[PDB]
């Protein structure tokens, strides 16, 4: 009741990038409806799904989809949405295509429609321009998301929410230092949402357990919440994550908390990360014994 929506990325198909196309069950795997239930069952209502654009459409940004690696990802997302749930359409692409940077907005606003035009009639999915933005122009970064949701909207898929994100990770600390021109994106159907990523380690990268502070978190969101409030957008936590230990948890709390306090603009959070195949890494969010799972899934609950 914090929020419209609480929820996990859900990671794999975006494993071993380096490998194109890669090898299912080898290089990369598509998530576990079977655990993906078992946190619905916990109350989570939207799960992101990462995915590579090379394995989507290979070869050019204009061309067909690959049907293999489309029908393994859309089963989960049909999964996903046949249970109720938003179910987050991601590009885990870094606004890069083949390592190059994107820089064809009529290529993006193409593929966009390709893909899109998939999802056209399921009102519970989302689509995400594209996975952090970096060390790009910010004005092609701006016309990147233009483009996406102009492809979108173009392929008929008019009453899905679509999340912009922008340069310098997307990350909520640094919103106001990078990504005010942001502010100018249109969509025909009005449903923007803007979303950040937030991570409590000293460069906000969330490779470490350890954070800065117990206070970092609301100190690293306090200027985009602002930004959303001033300008009237809507914002999403599409990334956040903390180590397990006392501070990292009181950070998070604190972080969530002031979101909440601000629930007029901040529409929810995403976990990161869930999924098959992270072992124990330090924020896994998969049952029965990830890392995360064990240390804040019952400190999320609370906020459902
Ligand atoms: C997908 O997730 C399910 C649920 O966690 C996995 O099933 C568990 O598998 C273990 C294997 O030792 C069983 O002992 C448990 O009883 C299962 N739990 C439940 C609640 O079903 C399943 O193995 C996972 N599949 C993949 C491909 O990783
Ligand atoms: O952890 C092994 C796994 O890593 C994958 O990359 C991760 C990365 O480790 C993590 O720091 C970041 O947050 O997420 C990415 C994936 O989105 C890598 O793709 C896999 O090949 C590897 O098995
Ligand atoms: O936000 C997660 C993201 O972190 C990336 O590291 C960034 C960091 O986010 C940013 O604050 C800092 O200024 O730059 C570093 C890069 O050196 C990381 O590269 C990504 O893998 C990760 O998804």
């Amino acid at each position: 009741s914090s929020f419209e929506w609480f929820g996990s990325n859900e990671s794999g198909a975006e494993f071993g990038s380096g490998n194109i196309p890669g090898v299912e069950g080898t290089d990369y795997t598509f998530p576990n409806t079977t655990a993906i239930q078992i946190l619905i069952d916990a109350g989570m209502n939207i799960f992101r799904v990462p995915f590579l654009m090379e394995r989507m459409i290979p070869t050019e940004m204009t061309g067909s989809l690959d049907t293999a690696y489309f029908e393994g990802y859309s089963e989960v997302i049909n999964y996903i949405t046949g249970k109720g749930a938003h179910a987050v359409v991601d590009p885990h692409n870094f606004g890069r295509y083949y390592g190059t940077p994107i820089s064809s907005t009529s290529d993006f606003q193409t593929f966009w429609s390709t893909l899109a035009s998939q999802f056209k009639s399921n009102d519970l999915v989302i689509f995400d321009t594209n996975n952090e933005y970096h060390d790009m122009d910010e004005s092609v970064v701006v016309a990147l998301n233009q483009a996406a949701i102009d492809g979108i909207r173009d392929a008929g898929a008019t009453t899905q929410y679509i999340f912009v994100e922008g340069n310098a990770y997307s990350g909520a600390w640094t919103w106001t230092t990078y990504n005010t021109a942001m502010v100018n994106l249109t969509d025909p159907s009005d449903l923007i949402v803007y979303e950040m990523h937030q991570y409590l380690d000293s460069d906000g990268s969330g490779t470490s357990d350890q954070c800065v502070s117990s206070t970092v978190g609301q100190e690293r969101v306090v200027d985009a919440t602002t930004w959303l409030q001033s300008n009237g957008k809507l914002g999403i936590l599409g990334e956040f994550a903390g180590g397990a230990n006392s501070v990292c948890e009181e950070a998070v709390e604190g972080m969530l908390d002031y979101l909440a306090e601000n629930s007029d603009v901040w529409l929810g959070a995403s976990w990161w990360s869930a999924g098959p195949w992270w072992q124990d890494y330090i924020y896994s969010m998969e049952p029965p014994n990830g890392i995360a799972y064990e240390s804040y899934l019952s400190i999320l609950e609370t906020y459902f």
